[PDB]
C-alpha cells in the first residue's frame, strides 16, 4: 500500500513481485559489485611500491575508495535480499515490510566520498599547466557535493512526483557538466611534457571517465527510459542495478589502475610489462 | 506507549513515526559515518610513512581513533535500523521494541576513548613551551571524561526530565570550555618555534577544533533549539545524526589530516 | 510447488527433503570451500617477495582472485544453510521459502572476476612468442566473459526449460572450447626457452587446467548426467557442490602455486 | 527455573532490566571490544620502536588483543540476544531463546589472556637471582588453576552460595601466589635500571595490582552490599563496568607501559 | 523425535537435553577455540622474520592453519548456539530444529586442510635424508586424505549403525598409524645432523604430536569410552568437545611453536 517517496523498486516489488531470474541476479550483480571492491583494494595496496613516491597517494586515494564502496555495495546488497521475500504460493519475490523498503540513496551519500576522492586522485599523478592544483580540487569538491546532494534529493521523488525528479536531476546534471569540464582540461595539461605510452593511458581514461560517469544519470533515469513502458518493470530494476555495477567498476577500479599505470610509466626508472 | 528514560528519536517513532525520507537519510547519513572512518584508517595506516619518526605517533593514534569510531557509528547504524520498522498500512516507519530502544550512548562511550586521543596526539607533533606535557596531558583527560560522563548521563533524560537534562548538559559544557581553553594554550605554544606554513595549519586546525566540537552541544539541544518546536521531529532527528556525522568526520578524519600534514611541514619532506 | 525457473536443487528441497547426511555435506564442503580460499589469500601474499620482481603480479593477481572466492563462497555457504530447514517429523531438511531459494549463479558472477583474472595472470609468469599479449588477453577476456553470461542464463532454466538449458550450455561450450585453444597455445609458445624444469611444471598446469575447467560443465549437467535418474536426487546435489568444490581449489588455488612455482624456477630456487 | 546461572538472568527474569541499566551494560560492552581492537592497532604498529629483543612484548600484547576483541564481541551481542524489551511495562526482561547470560565465556578465554601477559613481562625485564622458567612455569600454573577454580565457582553465585564461596577462597590462594611472584619480578627487573624505568615499573605495579584486584570484585559483585543495593540491574552495571575497567587496564595499559619500558632499556627515546 | 544419522550431541539434546553448564561450557571451550586460532594467526606471522628466508614456509603454513582453524571454529561455535535453545519451563537446552542438527562433520572436513599442511611443514624446517620430499609429502597427504574421509564417513553412523561406525574408523586408524610411521621417520631424519638443543625439539614435537593428533580418535570415540554408560550424556558432550579444543590448540599452535622454536635454533639467530 502506501509507499510515499519510495524508489520504484518497491512499487514493482509490492505490486507484480520480482521472478525468480530478476530477484536472484539483482542479488548476485550486487554481490559481485562488492567482491570486486574488496579484492580491488587488496590489488592497490599491493601495488603501491610500483611507483615513485609521489605518486603513491594516488594508490591510497583508490584504497581509500575501495574501502568504501565495499562497505555499501556490501550494505546494498544484504538491503536488496532483506526487502523482498519469497511468497510460495505465487512463486515471486514481494516487498517485505519488516525489510524496510529498497532505496539507491544509500549509493548517493557514499558518493561523497568516492567522488571527490577520484577527482582528487588524478591530481597525484598527473602535472598542471595552466590550471591550479587547489583551484581544480575545490572546483571538482564544490560541484561534486551539489551534484550528488541534488541528485540525492531528486531521486526520492522517483515515483512519487516527476517534476520534482526531473527538476532536481537537470540542476545535478549542470554540476556534472561542470566537473567533465575541468576533468577534460586536467587530461589535457597531464598531457604535456610526457611520453607518448603515458599520453596514451591518459586518452583512454577520459573515454573510461566519461562513460563510466555518465551511466549514473542513466542509472537515474532508467525506470522511464522507455517512457509505462518495458524499462518501468523488473526489467528495469535489473538494468539499473547491472549499470551501477558495471559503472562502479569502471569508474573506481579500472580508472584506479590505468592511474596506476600511467604513474609507473611517469616515475624514473620503472616501465609497464 | 512506556518508553521511560529514552532518547527523544523513540517518542518520534512510537507516535507519528518516520516518514520514508526521515528513516532513510539518518539511515545513510549514519552509514556514511562508519564509511568514513574505515576509508580514514587505511589513509592514515598507509600515510604514517611520510613524517618524520618522531611524528608517527600521531598517525597511529589517528588510526587508533579510526577503529574505535568505526565499530561505534557502525553499531549505532545497526540500532537505527532495527529500532524503527515499517508499517505498510500507513507507511512510515515506527518504533520496533524488540530491536531495542534507539540511544546515541554508543556513541558518547566511543568519545571516551577518541577524546583523549585526539586531545593527546596533537602533543606529538608540536612542542610546548611553558606548559608540561604531562600537566596538559593529564588535563585533557580529566576534563574530557567529565565532560562525556556528564552528557552522557544527561542525554538518557532528554525527555523524561528537561532539568537533569540541562543541569548535566550545564556542567558538561564546563568542562568544555576547560578543555577549549586548554587546547587553545598548546596551539599558541606550538606556533612558537614552527615556520609561519606550521603556523597557518595550527591556525586552521584551531578554528576546526572549535567549529567541530561545538557541534556535539549542538547536537545534544537539538530537538529543543526551536522550542514543540519545529525541530522537535522527526526533522529534528535528522539534523542530529547529520550533525554528528559532520563533527565526527570534521573532527577525527579533517582533523588527523591536518596533524598529517603539519607533521609533514615540520619534518626535515615537504608538502604537494 | 511453484518455483519458477529455479536450480534443482531447490525441487529435490521441496519435494523429497534433504537427508541428515546431505544436508550436512552439501554445508560442510561449502564450507571448506571458503576456508580454503581465506587460507590461500593469506599464502599469497605472503609469497609474493618469493619471486622476482617481474612475476610478483601474478601472485597478486592470485590473492585477488581469493578475495572475490572467499567472499561468494562464504556467501554461497549461507544461501545454503538459510535455504532448507529441519523437519522433525520426518527428519529431512525441506525447503524454506523465507530464506530465498538456492541459486548457483553467485557463483557463476564470481567466475566473471576469478575467470579473466586466471587465464591474465598466467601472461605475467611466461613469454609468448608469435601471438601478441594483448591479443591473448582480450580473447581470453573476451571469450570468459560470454561463456559465463551464457552459462549464467541457462542454469536458470536447468528444470524449467531443459531445452534452453541444453542450448545455452552448448553456446557457453564454444567459447569453453575456444579458450582451451588459446590457453594450449599460450602454454606452448610460453614452453620455448625456459629450462626443462620449467616446461615440466607447465605441462601439469596444462593438465590441472584441463580437467579442473571441464568440471564445471560436469556440475551444470550434474542432476541430468544418468538421466529421472540416480543424480536427480539429494545425491546430485551433493555431487554437483563436491564437485563445483575441487574445480575451485584446483583452478584457482592448486593452479595458483604451480604458477608461482613456474615463477620461482624463471628467477632463487626451489 | 534457571538452573546453576549467573545473577542477571535472575534479575531479568523477575524485575527487569530499566533503559540506563540495560543501555549502559550494552554501551560498556562495546566500548571494551572497541578499544581491544584499537589496541591491537596501536601495539602491531608500534612494533618497532623497540630493539628487536623486547618486540616479543608487543606481539604478545597484539596476541591478548585479538582474544580480549572476540571475547567482548560475542559477550556484547549475548548480552543484548539474552534481554528484550517489553513494550507494556518499558523494561527488558530475559528472552530465554536468546540463551541465559554468562560471564563464564570470559573465564575461558583468560586462559589465553592470564598467561601471556604474565609472560611478557619476562621479555622486558631482566630477572636477577630468579630463572626465566621458573617464573614462567609458576604463573602458567597458578594461573590457569586460578582461572579454572573461579570458573567453576561462578557457575552456582546464586544456586549454591557456599560452593561460590569456597572454589572463590580456592582462586583466591592461586591469585595471592601470582601477586607475590609477580612482586619479585618487578623488584628484579628494577635493579639496573635508569630511575625513568624504575618508575614505570612502579607504576606498572601499582596498576596491576588494582587492575587484576578488580576481576575478584567482579566475582563478589552481586553480594558486595549483602538482599543489597547490588543485588539488582545496578550490580549487574557495576559488575560489567568493572570488568571492562579492569580490561582496558590489565590488557592496554599495561602493555602501553611495558612498551614505554622498553623503549628506556632500548639503546630510542620517549618522547 | 526422527533423527536419522545424526551425532550423538542431537540426541542428548532431544531427549534429556542440556543442563546450563553443559550448554555454557560447551559454547564456552568452543569460543576460545577459535579464539586461541587467530591469536595464533597473528603470532605466526608476526614472528615469520625471526627465522632464516628458508625456513619462513612454516611460519605462512602455521599461518594457513590458524585462518582454517579460526573459520571453522567459529562457525562450529555458531551451530552449537543454534542448534540447541533453552526451554523455560524445564530450565533445560533442547534440540531446535531451525537451527539445523548439530554435526562435528564440519570439524572433519576442514582437516583436509590443516592435516596436509601440518605434516608438509616439518619439511621446511628439518631436511630428510635418505628420503625424497616429494614421497613423504605425498604419503602423507594420500594417507591423510583418506584417514580424513574414512572417518569423516563413519561418525555420521555414531549412533543410528554402531557397526559402521567402528568399521569405517578402524579402516580411518589403519592409514593414522601409517602417517605416525611416517612421521617419525622424518623426525629421525631430521634429528641427523643438527645441534642436541634442536634434537631435543624434535623429541618434544614428536610426543607432542603422538599425543595430540591420537586425542582425535579418542573424540570419535568418546560416547562409547564407558560402554548406556557414564559418557553417553551431557558429559559425553561435554568431554568431547573440550578434547577437539585441547586437540586443537596443541596439534596446530603448540606443535607451529616448537617448529618456529626448532627454526630459529637452527637459523644462523638463539631462542
Ligand atoms: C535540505 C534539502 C531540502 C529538501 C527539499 C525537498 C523538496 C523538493 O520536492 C518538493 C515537492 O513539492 C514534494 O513532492
Ligand atoms: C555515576 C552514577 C551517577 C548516576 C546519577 C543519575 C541521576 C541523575 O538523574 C536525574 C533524576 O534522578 C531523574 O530526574
Ligand atoms: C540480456 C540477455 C537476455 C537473455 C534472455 C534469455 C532468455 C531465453 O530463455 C527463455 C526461455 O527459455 C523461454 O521462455
Ligand atoms: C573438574 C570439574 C569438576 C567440577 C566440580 C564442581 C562441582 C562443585 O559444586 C557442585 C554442587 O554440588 C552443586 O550445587
Ligand atoms: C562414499 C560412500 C559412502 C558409503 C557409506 C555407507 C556406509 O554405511 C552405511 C550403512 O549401511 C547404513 O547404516
Ligand atoms: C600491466 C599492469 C596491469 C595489471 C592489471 C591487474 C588489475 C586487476 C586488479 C583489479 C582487481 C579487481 C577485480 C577484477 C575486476 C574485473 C571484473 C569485471
Ligand atoms: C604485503 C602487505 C599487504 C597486506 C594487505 C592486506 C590488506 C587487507 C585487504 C582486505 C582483504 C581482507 C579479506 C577479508
Ligand atoms: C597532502 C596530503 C593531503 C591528502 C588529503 C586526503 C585525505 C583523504 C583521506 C580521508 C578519507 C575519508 C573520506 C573523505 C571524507 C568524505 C567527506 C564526507
Ligand atoms: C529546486 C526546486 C524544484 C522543486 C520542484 C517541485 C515540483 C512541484 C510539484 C508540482
Ligand atoms: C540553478 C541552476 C544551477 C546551475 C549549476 C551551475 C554549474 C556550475 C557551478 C560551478
Ligand atoms: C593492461 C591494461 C589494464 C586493463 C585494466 C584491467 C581491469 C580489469 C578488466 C577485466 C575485464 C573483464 C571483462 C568482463
Ligand atoms: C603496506 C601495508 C599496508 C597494510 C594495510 C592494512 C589495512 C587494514 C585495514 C582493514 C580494512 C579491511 C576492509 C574490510
Ligand atoms: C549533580 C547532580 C545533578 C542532578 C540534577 C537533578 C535535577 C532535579 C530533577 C528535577
Ligand atoms: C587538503 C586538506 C583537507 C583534507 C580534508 C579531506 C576531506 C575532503 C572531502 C571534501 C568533500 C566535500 C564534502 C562536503
Ligand atoms: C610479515 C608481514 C607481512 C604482511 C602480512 C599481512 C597479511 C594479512 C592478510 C590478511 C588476510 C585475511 C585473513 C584474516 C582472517 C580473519
Ligand atoms: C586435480 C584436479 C582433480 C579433479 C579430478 C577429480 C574428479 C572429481 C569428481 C568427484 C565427483
Ligand atoms: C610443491 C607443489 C605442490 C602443490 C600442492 C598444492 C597444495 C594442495 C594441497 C593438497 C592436499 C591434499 C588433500
Ligand atoms: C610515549 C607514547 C605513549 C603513547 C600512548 C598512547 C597509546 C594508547 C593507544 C591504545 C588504544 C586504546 C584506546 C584508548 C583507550 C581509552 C580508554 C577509555
Ligand atoms: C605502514 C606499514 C604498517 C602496516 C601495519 C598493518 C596494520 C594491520 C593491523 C590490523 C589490525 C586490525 C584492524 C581492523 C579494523 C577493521
Ligand atoms: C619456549 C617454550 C615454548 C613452549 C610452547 C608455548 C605454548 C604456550 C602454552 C601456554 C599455556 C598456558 C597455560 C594455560
Ligand atoms: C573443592 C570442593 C569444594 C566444593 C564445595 C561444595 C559445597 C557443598 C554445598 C553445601
Ligand atoms: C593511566 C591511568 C588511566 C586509567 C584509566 C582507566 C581506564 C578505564 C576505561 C573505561
Ligand atoms: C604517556 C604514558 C601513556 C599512558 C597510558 C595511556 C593509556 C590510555 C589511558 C587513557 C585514559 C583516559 C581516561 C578516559
Ligand atoms: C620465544 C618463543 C616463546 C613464545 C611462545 C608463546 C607464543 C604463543 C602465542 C600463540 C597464542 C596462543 C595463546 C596460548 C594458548 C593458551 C590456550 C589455553
Ligand atoms: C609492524 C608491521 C608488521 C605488519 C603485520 C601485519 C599483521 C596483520 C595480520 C592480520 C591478523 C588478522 C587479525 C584480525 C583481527 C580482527
Ligand atoms: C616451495 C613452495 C611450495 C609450497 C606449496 C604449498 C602451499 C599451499 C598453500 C595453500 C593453502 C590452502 C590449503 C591447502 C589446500 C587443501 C585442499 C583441501
Ligand atoms: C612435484 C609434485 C607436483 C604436484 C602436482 C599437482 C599436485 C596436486 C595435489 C592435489
Ligand atoms: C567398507 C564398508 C564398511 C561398511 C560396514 C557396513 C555396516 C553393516 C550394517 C549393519
Ligand atoms: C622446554 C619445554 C618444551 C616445550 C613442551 C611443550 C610445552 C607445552 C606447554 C603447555
Ligand atoms: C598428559 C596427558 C594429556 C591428556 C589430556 C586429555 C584431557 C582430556 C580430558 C577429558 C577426558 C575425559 C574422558
Ligand atoms: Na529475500
Ligand atoms: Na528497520
Ligand atoms: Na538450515
Ligand atoms: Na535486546
Ligand atoms: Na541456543
Amino acid at each position: 500500500q502506501e509507499l510515499g517517496n519510495a524508489n520504484f523498486e518497491n512499487f514493482i516489488g509490492a505490486t507484480e513481485g520480482f521472478s525468480e531470474i530478476a530477484y536472484q541476479f539483482t542479488s548476485h550483480i550486487l554481490t559481485l559489485g562488492y567482491a570486486v571492491m574488496l579484492a580491488g583494494l587488496l590489488y592497490f595496496i599491493l601495488t603501491i611500491k610500483n611507483v615513485d613516491k609521489k605518486f603513491q597517494m594516488s594508490n591510497i586515494l583508490s584504497a581509500v575508495v575501495m574501502v568504501s564502496a565495499f562497505l555499501l555495495l556490501y550494505a546494498q546488497a544484504q538491503n536488496w535480499t532483506s526487502s523482498f521475500t519469497f511468497n510460495e504460493e505465487v512463486g515471486r519475490y514481494f516487498l517485505d515490510p519488516s525489510g524496510d523498503l529498497f532505496n539507491n540513496g544509500y549509493r548517493y551519500l557514499n558518493w561523497l566520498i568516492d567522488v571527490p576522492m577520484l577527482l582528487f586522485q588524478i591530481l597525484f599523478v598527473v602535472s598542471l599547466t595552466t590550471s591550479k592544483f587547489s583551484s581544480v580540487r575545490n572546483q571538482f569538491w564544490f560541484s561534486g557535493a551539489m551534484m550528488i546532494i541534488t541528485g540525492y534529493i531528486g531521486q526520492f521523488y522517483e515515483v512519487s512526483n516527476l517534476t520534482a525528479f526531473l527538476v532536481w536531476g537537470a540542476i545535478s546534471s549542470a554540476f556534472f557538466f561542470h566537473i567533465l569540464w575541468v576533468m577534460k582540461k586536467v587530461i589535457n595539461e597531464g598531457k604535456e611534457g610526457i611520453s607518448p605510452a603515458g599520453q596514451k593511458i591518459l586518452s583512454n581514461i577520459w573515454i573510461l571517465f566519461l562513460i563510466s560517469w555518465t551511466l549514473y544519470p542513466g542509472a537515474y533515469l532508467m525506470p522511464y527510459l522507455t517512457g509505462d513502458g518495458f524499462l518501468y518493470s523488473e526489467d528495469g530494476v535489473m538494468a539499473r542495478q547491472l549499470v551501477y555495477t558495471i559503472a562502479d567498476v569502471s569508474s573506481k577500479v579500472i580508472y584506479g589502475v590505468l592511474l596506476g599505470n600511467l604513474a609507473i610509466t611517469l616515475s624514473k626508472n620503472k616501465e609497464l610489462v
